[PDB]
């Protein structure tokens, strides 16, 4: 049940729309090769989390990284809309759902 | 239901004030067309939040992100202030309400 | 009650001394004339939390928000150093007490 | 209890170790020259947190912020490498523990 | 357990993979021959946190020191990967687990 907002900004062939998530896993890693922020699902799959150093993306990556963070913590549901071109597939966007 | 601090000043411009909104949506987006920070309340109504890249509005911003995400945990109630200006109406001042 | 300590170092030339307030409503503004942060306590009295550009008051600036925000969400007492010469007051100093 | 590391590594006579300290409050100040972040413990103990602008140390004088504010808000006790003078004291490390 | 993800990542035999770790004490140390941010575990296990002074590796160390406040916190487990030429091990990933 992503809104039809997210839905509607996810909405293209080159975009993956995945819904209803149950992240169990919050990753920081600084190891070569494998360095950056993941999260993984109750079914075992994983996505990057996007990082950027500059305003605004900045802003949102941070956000990206609490939501993730929370819905962790609380077992609340994400949807998210993430490349399908890259491995792990990196998320373009992500929705907190309540 | 909202203080009357907050009627008043929003009651001073032309923006619309939405009072105990219940917020289920907290949406971070970096996909080239709709980046932003946005809310979805238990209606389908959807806003964005404001950003700003400088003191002391991005206090100010940083903040709005705080409130919007603690509503979307808590399923604490908020007051807006929002500009019909732009689509979907940008959120120009919040009230987080206990 | 107030620390010995936040109540000697409340300097009553320069401010008063609130204690045992329930705030219950925490506001960020951007409008053009009512900019600011605020918190609205359960009597309706309200007061504008301080901000800083630089280092070091913004450490300061960006905790008295953390115990706002805290005393909002959980209900816990603050009590506030608040300098009565503008409207709303501004809080100089702020306890949380658990 | 303290660790051991913990321990370890305030074992002199110049600063003493504090175990099992209850925070019950904490005040940020920006009045004139009592500026600060302070912890006040259950038996009117206080300590003032370290403040650092640059790196490494801004790291730590955040986290340690971060612990005293978990500490006021859980109830969990903190144990504290400190000065041995008369409150106020200074702190050179604390250990928040579960 | 480790996600796959997790421990396929851990893949250098200098590192260690630690599973199921609970933490129960978070430091930060400003002492002249300690420094730095650490966790304990339950056995009495030390660990290091990494640090890095820019961006990109301070996203991901940021995220380290979340990662383990929030396991102190609420004793979720976490899974590190960490380098044993160390005293105390330094971590060089971690995994919250829900
Ligand atoms: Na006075
Ligand atoms: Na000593």
């Amino acid at each position: 049940g992503a809104s039809q907002f997210f839905k509607d900004n996810c909405n293209r062939i080159t975009a993956s729309l995945v819904e209803g998530v149950e992240l169990t896993k919050y990753i920081s890693d600084i190891n070569n090769n494998t360095d950056g922020m993941y999260v993984v699902s109750s079914t075992g799959g994983v996505w990057r989390i996007s990082r950027a150093k500059d305003y605004p993306d900045n802003v949102m990556t941070a956000e990206m990284r609490k939501i993730a963070m929370a819905a962790v913590l609380s077992g609340m549901r994400v949807n998210m809309c993430a490349s399908p071109a890259s491995s792990p597939n990196v998320i373009w966007a992500i929705e907190l759902e309540a």
